[PDB]
């Protein structure tokens, strides 16, 4: 088996099989002559090698990616059990979408697979959660998780969006299914919004044929499905590159006076996320004082993006509805990018200053 | 209020706010700086020009018309909730009534849409969408839709049509009484098919939940910036476009009907036609083979003229009777009439037809 | 032989070579393995087809069109023979550019035959024209020139940009090549910048590996190719909406007192006509314009204007605009494909304003 | 000044003056309304002109379109150019087949002797080309040598910068007055896009952009491509770093070869300034061996081309020399047995195998 860089390169693609051309042409067409997109093809067939899987599907988005998915598998009177913590859509959707039309839901510790066993019922068809949670970005055990799962047949579906398959892949743990958002790392460069499923063949054909054919058609469009592949050639450069700088970052981060605590990593890419002791009022300075970190919602660019949830996203809620959203007043999250460290630790410390 | 094709060249965009560029940059990412309070501009320009030219309030750009009928739908209803259909519906929709929200406790309730006493008939307490494509298969007849919003507002029932085949050149619903318009904009509208293009306009209230709710929660169907830039493209040409396929349709549907191989013309909606071939699903295989131009394939609106023989092509799979029971008869053939030049169509249908016997 | 819009949708593809694909896959790498890009060639060979020579290329620009041909049949010594009046880039490469190399240059009137044969020497190599030109869009007679550059087995290069093969084919009427700055109206939708070369294989080939590969290495992005081929699709389409609009909107200006007189018209969608306030009118008119856009191009489906006077050639003289052929109150208009009641609304709103 | 990764990721680029876009919009535009400069070319030419440590920049159609808008630019009947001894295939034919045909004096010389070029200097040199480092060792030349000759008549040099890319070599930081870069190589590095870029004095660029790109040649680059070489430039000190690692195990293999001669290139560790990816070395068996090396090679690709994520490889003489005779190709320092790897991305020990069974199916 070639290795993962050599597969992020050139698994699934024979230059003979497409005029000679090096890189993959572009089938930008809506149609084929009667009886797939050679295009879309290979960025499955390529991502379900990185994760280890049968197969794969694109989609227009992550959220394309989690809706296809789970409208797919479940059904009114079906049960699906979740992690504590989840992203932001994907809670709106279980909650305000999909829990809407019969679909029950149970948020568990899935970290305790003591309460986990408790909480699986005959109605258990789908286990979903990422790994590394939103909180400290533990972990999580994928292998025992799976082990219990299969109790009722429950399918388990984990989000790999955070690691990427160079850092972490669910299915060779356990997982039937992971889903990627790969508007973030995997496309790498904050271009394109696309979402990515990996798993059995039998599963992914029925989502195919299923959730995207009749229920979301979030189809992915060939332009961008070929930028992700460029995107997932440096795959492993960038991620090593995301890791180095936010490590340093962050063993900057824990001596300042400034901040409380590092709630991670104690590693989850290059993501970071801290309390300032000054709380909302100091997250809005230091967010008010970046000059090279952008504000902004989203993460695996090229470009460092911070985020203070209790002056942006979670501005209009009080401070005890965020805090049951595990919002702290002085929580600030950071992208960290691929620009040079001295510059990027140069930013934090001017804002960390100016917070006070 | 400017013309239609001036609309359709300039509507929502002025270049002062772009650095003067006359064609409206491409806005390929994936986020904005987070608002300071002390979307997409891309996406937006398409969904405003689109809903000036439907006479709508505002417009949602989806991946694909798939992704518009969907995230319309799982926003307007609930388990309980009854919806309404024509009798005839694409395949992919029907299928994701039946097989797909039509299993989460949403009714679902066929009916003639040409029949007004039968709908008025057909309403209940719980009806909360009415939907239909307009004109509808198999003869392409246009369905009264000021009649349809009537009974609709009967119990608020929100009614959504289907304008793919006509596109907003040639029909607006919405300024017949109808709440919203769906639209595989990968057909016609794009008009070059080299994309997948969803788009739904409506009012501004119907869109906000449509666009925070279906879209966003249920099922992520988002539009590219590059293939919303390319559908731009497409809709300045719309106009020029339509007329040109329903003259070459108009010619050929004629020539089809005078044709001793030709049992019956469906229709004539475009540069669309349905015919019947005397000889069945033999005849349909023997004419699909010997086509020179036309393209065997299963879709419309594009440059290139498409044929399809549905017995032997997307139902080939189904007895004559399930085929019957779907409203596929052995001898139909579906065109898609392209922007050729009509001499070079013809010979290509004749030859076929000869080739057919 | 298929109608001319059923080539310029099908011409030279075939989905079976490329997995059925309805729309040809945008062929966007910068290599292939060791034995042309497909995208590319496509391109050219319907392009080939459409103005019935046996020969394509595509070219970065209409300038990477012009240069890359003339670099390829010119050397010191030889001479070339232009119209009078040529678009503006090209002026500046031949007089500013190969002009200083050595490459002798000689303008004449190629509606004067008697001149132009007049002109002909042992020396003459290329016969270099616009067709229309300028100043009143006079046609010229092609069949006519070049049996006079047979002469001396000069080539004759037309620039077809402003009719294009659907109103104007130069190789049918006995050129040797034709050049195109498909930046206009092959496109037609302003979003992309490309050069056309045909003629035959002989003399392309000699352009795409001399001129092209050796001296300017202006290539065409296939991305930007496969853009130019879905312009080309509707070109008939467009063309003829071009031309009626202008014709409706020519007629309109003739009969208004704010203007002199109209050059022209029919030159596709192109119109110029003169302001009789000269210079301050026609900054007044450009000002007061609320469709038409104040930029320098032509082709495009949105309606362009321009004033040379007071935009490309402002920083002259009277005198020296003139002899450039510029007046101080020229107007040119390329009008577009938007609603001609919406065009002629902002042309009247404009003129009275003009006052 | 932010460091190099810092500004190939943001330099010139101010959300805010666009819509707050974190990703430069695409300014896919032929034209723009008549003032009282597309700012997509323009912030590629800014960014590459902060990499290369230029005033200015300027965005081409094609690395040739970079080198003949330049000289159509710098030279003209009767003036003479100094070029370096070997040059890459085309320029070579732009310089004799093409300009050297309309009066304008070429004449070789060994750069790296100075002597030779300070000898070679007349009244009429007006331009100094050459790449550095250039074959057949990919030996580097004194740039800022060479600089302080070149102002003897001030002549202007001209530095293709392609294989080092401003990450690893910065010519103008050494006395030369322009950088031209094939951005079709590694700036791009990912083998989609065909580009090329001049870095030089704001006087400088402005002159080639007004006379040798709107006069003479045309070559003008698609706002796509620009901005797929943009996207391509954030990733260029990563993929610089792999590309030499890559090249450096895959040289040390080679070189304990009983099938190779010898390696041209690169020169052992720290010849020195190792060229990138970039490899070159001989077989024993000359042009048979070269042609079944070749035929073997499952992973590198048979291609002529470099920097790309994609490993390439060419063998010259069975290539694109495979033509002209032995002696004709001697003459263009073509040997029977050359071979070229523009080494990649992918794992070493895929790339080590690769090699390893080729060299193995060349006996």
């Amino acid at each position: 088996l070639p290795g993962f860089a050599t597969r992020a390169i050139h698994h699934g693609y024979d230059p003979q099989d497409h005029g000679g051309a090096l890189v993959p042409p572009v089938y930008q067409t809506a149609t084929f002559t009667f009886p797939s997109n050679p295009t879309l093809n290979l960025l499955e067939a390529r991502m379900a090698s990185l994760e280890g899987g049968e197969a794969g599907l694109a989609l227009a988005s992550g959220m394309g990616a989690i809706t296809s998915t789970l409208w797919t598998l479940l059904r009114p009177g079906d049960e699906v059990l979740l992690g504590n913590t989840l992203y932001g859509c994907t809670f709106a959707f279980l909650h305000h979408g999909i829990g809407e039309f019969g679909v029950k839901l149970r948020h568990v510790d899935m970290a305790d697979l003591q309460a986990l066993e408790a909480a699986m019922t005959p109605a258990t068809r789908v286990i979903y959660f990422e790994s590394p949670a939103n909180p400290n970005m533990h972990m999580a055990d994928i292998a025992g998780v799976a082990k219990i799962a299969r109790k009722h047949g429950a399918t388990v579906v984990v989000d790999n969006t955070y690691c990427t398959p160079y850092l972490q892949r669910p299915l060779e743990l356990g997982a039937d299914l992971v889903v990627h958002s790969a508007t973030k790392y995997l496309s790498g460069h904050g271009d394109i919004t696309a979402g990515i499923v990996v798993g059995s063949q039998a599963l992914v054909d029925r989502i195919r044929l299923q959730g995207l054919k009749d229920m979301t058609g979030a189809v992915l469009s060939p332009h961008d499905a070929a930028l992700l592949m460029r995107g997932i050639k440096t795959l492993n450069l960038r991620m090593d590159r995301h890791c180095a700088n936010a490590q340093v970052l962050a063993e900057f981060l824990a001596r300042q006076p400034q901040v409380e605590l590092i709630h991670y990593p104690g590693q989850p890419g290059g993501m970071i996320a801290f309390e300032l002791k000054g709380g909302i009022g100091a997250g809005r300075r230091f967010m008010n004082a970046l000059q090279l970190f952008s504000r902004a919602v989203s993460l695996g660019d090229a470009e460092s993006l911070a985020q203070h949830p209790a002056s942006m996203t979670h501005s209009s809620y009080t401070p005890e509805e965020r805090a049951h959203y595990g919002i702290s007043e002085g929580l600030v999250r950071l992208s960290v990018g691929l620009e040079d460290i001295d510059d990027l630790l140069a930013d934090v410390q001017q804002a960390l200053k100016a917070s006070a």
